[PDB]
């Protein structure tokens, strides 16, 4: 039966899907990996068991242990990312979404969600790859893995707690795919990991780590890379979080096994209640638990790595959307409020600074600051709010990204860019959050196709087009139809440096995106923030 894959690890059955008065088969809750609990909590995954039997992967899994967004209690605009789904330590499961019928050998893509590093589900509704898989004619899949402490506390030199080991999750899943997406018809060798946030960053990961770069063809990265300064931190920046942890629940703090012995014994629910209380500094998209430079997963410095080329040669396709930091500053940031325009003054402004570059000292926060400002206008609350709104940006998404960008391109063998920029007309957030972070998504997993969702004609099309990207990438190394009568993707080279618009107007191409702020941020404050 269509609904019936026999994989290496055991058969398994599926179920039949209705998609845009159509149907595509679905295999939901595909384990590939041993449920992480009990001593192996912290634990690098292992393998899942084989099984013999049919496997019920009709219905989605649980979504691992992670800290539930209430700040708005019934709103949809941030429920929609809270899980959807009975949260659990064993939540390592895939999902596949397979065209029906079934293909022989088709492009594969694998999706890895966001949520800085300690939150995140494949279970979301926005993630539901049915119409992707259907529209694109692709063997959709959407992996997981442990965020939180429970996916990345690192005790660097333990290997009960070595870190990373939701990377490694991650890794697992690929390893899944290489081995048996080939069943469902799917083409191991022609499978494209994309994510967005923490999941583009875990994307960027993957192409740093050796042990990773045989498992994906080619790469697509939304608002996030590896060198983000939020994705993650030195094993000693890593020890010392993970030591605070253990202080917060009143652990033994004598030894790593005296240390991690209390972590496994305490609830999951009661490592999440502490979480937050690890942060080194009072700040804005900073995350307790995130992948560390461990020497391993990482060999190196992220940025020797990529200064040496030491990364897997590829095509990647990333962008980022026009406000990226709007949403941090709406939950963190003092003087935004959901239900305003949330105008900032300067008082406010300047700790909105502070919070947004908490390793700056002084001279540095005065850098920011500056660079800004619009003093022939210095008290304008839209300008001081927007200014703030950029700040969180370019900093934690844009120029990152751009660097990353421009040293890979250098190596790489296809680079596109996308700056995303089109606010949905059915977004309930406050208009001031504009194109917001991580609302992008939606189109690349087509949701503007089924109507009941409002959204606008155009905005159907413009899912259209970027599904089509996205999977003609994926398929090709290109996001371009070979003989085609519309819009170029301009390929993007250091020189020209050419990139474009993703919105309902017809598509145009630029050029150095945000450069002035960029080199700010990559080469000035970085040397000013040393030589001080
Ligand atoms: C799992 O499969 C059983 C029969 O094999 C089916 O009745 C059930 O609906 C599926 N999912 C659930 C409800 O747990
Ligand atoms: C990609 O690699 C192929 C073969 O190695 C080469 O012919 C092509 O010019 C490369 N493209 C880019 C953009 O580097
Ligand atoms: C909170 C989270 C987020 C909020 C909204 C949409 C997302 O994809 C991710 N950041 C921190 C990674």
């Amino acid at each position: 039966s269509e609904l019936l894959v026999n994989t290496k690890s055991g058969k398994v059955m599926g179920t039949r899907v209705p998609v845009l008065s159509s149907h595509i088969s679905a295999f939901l809750g595909i384990p590939f990996a041993e449920p992480p609990v009990g001593n192996m909590r912290f634990r690098r995954p292992e393998p899942k068991k084989p099984w013999s039997g049919v496997w019920n992967a009709s219905t989605y899994p649980n979504n691992c242990q992670q800290y539930v967004d209430e700040q708005f209690p019934g709103f949809s605009g941030s429920e929609m990312w809270n899980p959807n789904r009975e949260m659990s330590e064993d939540c390592l499961y895939l999902n596949i979404w397979v065209p029906s019928p079934r293909p022989k050998s088709t492009t594969v893509m694998v999706w890895i969600y966001g949520g800085g590093f300690y939150s995140g589900s494949s279970t979301l509704d926005v993630y539901n790859g049915k119409y992707l898989a259907y529209t694109e004619e692709v063997v959709l899949v959407s992996l997981s893995y442990r965020v939180g402490a429970f996916g990345f506390l690192a005790l660097h030199g333990s290997q009960e707690a070595p870190g990373n080991v939701g990377l490694l999750d991650q890794r697992m899943a690929l390893q899944w795919v290489h081995d048996n997406i080939q069943f469902f018809g799917g083409d191991p060798k022609t499978v494209t990991i994309f994510g967005e946030s923490a999941g583009g960053a875990s994307v960027g990961m993957h192409i740093l780590s050796p042990g990773s770069r045989d498992l994906f063809r080619r790469a697509i990265l939304q608002s996030g890379s590896p060198n983000c300064p939020w994705a993650s931190v030195s094993v000693a920046e890593g020890r010392r979080r993970a030591v605070e942890l253990g202080r917060n629940l009143n652990c033994n703090l004598n030894s790593d096994e005296e240390l991690i012995h209390c972590l496994r014994e305490k609830k999951p629910q009661e490592l999440i209640d502490v979480e937050w209380n690890v942060l080194p500094f009072d700040s804005i998209f900073r995350f307790s638990f995130v992948p560390v430079i461990d020497g391993e997963f990482f060999p190196t410095s992220l940025e020797s790595m990529l200064n040496s080329g030491n990364f897997k040669k590829t095509q990647i396709l990333l962008g980022v959307n026009k406000d990226e930091g709007s949403f941090f500053l709406l939950y963190g940031a003092p003087g935004f409020s959901k239900d305003s325009e949330s105008k900032i003054s300067r008082e406010d402004f300047m700790s909105g600074v502070k919070l947004s570059v908490p390793h700056a000292n002084d001279l540095g926060l005065d850098a920011v600051t500056l660079q800004y400002t619009d003093w022939m206008d210095d008290n304008n609350g839209i300008k001081n709010r927007d200014g703030l709104d950029d700040i969180v940006g370019d900093h934690n998404v844009i120029c990152p990204l751009m660097h990353f960008v421009n040293k890979y391109t250098k190596f790489g063998n296809g680079t596109y860019l996308y700056f995303f920029n089109h606010r949905a007309s059915n977004l309930v957030w406050p208009e001031w959050m504009g194109v917001i972070h991580g609302y992008e998504i939606e189109f690349v997993f087509g949701l503007p196709l089924v109507k009941e969702l409002n959204y606008t004609a155009e905005e159907e099309a413009l899912s259209r087009r970027i599904m089509h990207y996205w999977a003609t990438f994926a398929k090709t190394g290109n996001p371009n139809e070979p003989h085609s009568q519309e819009s170029k993707w301009p390929l993007f080279t250091t020189k020209e440096q050419k990139f474009i618009d993703l919105n309902t107007e017809p598509m145009k191409v630029h050029q150095r995106l945000r450069v002035q702020m960029c080199v700010f941020w990559n080469q000035f404050l970085p040397k000013l923030l040393n030589a001080t």
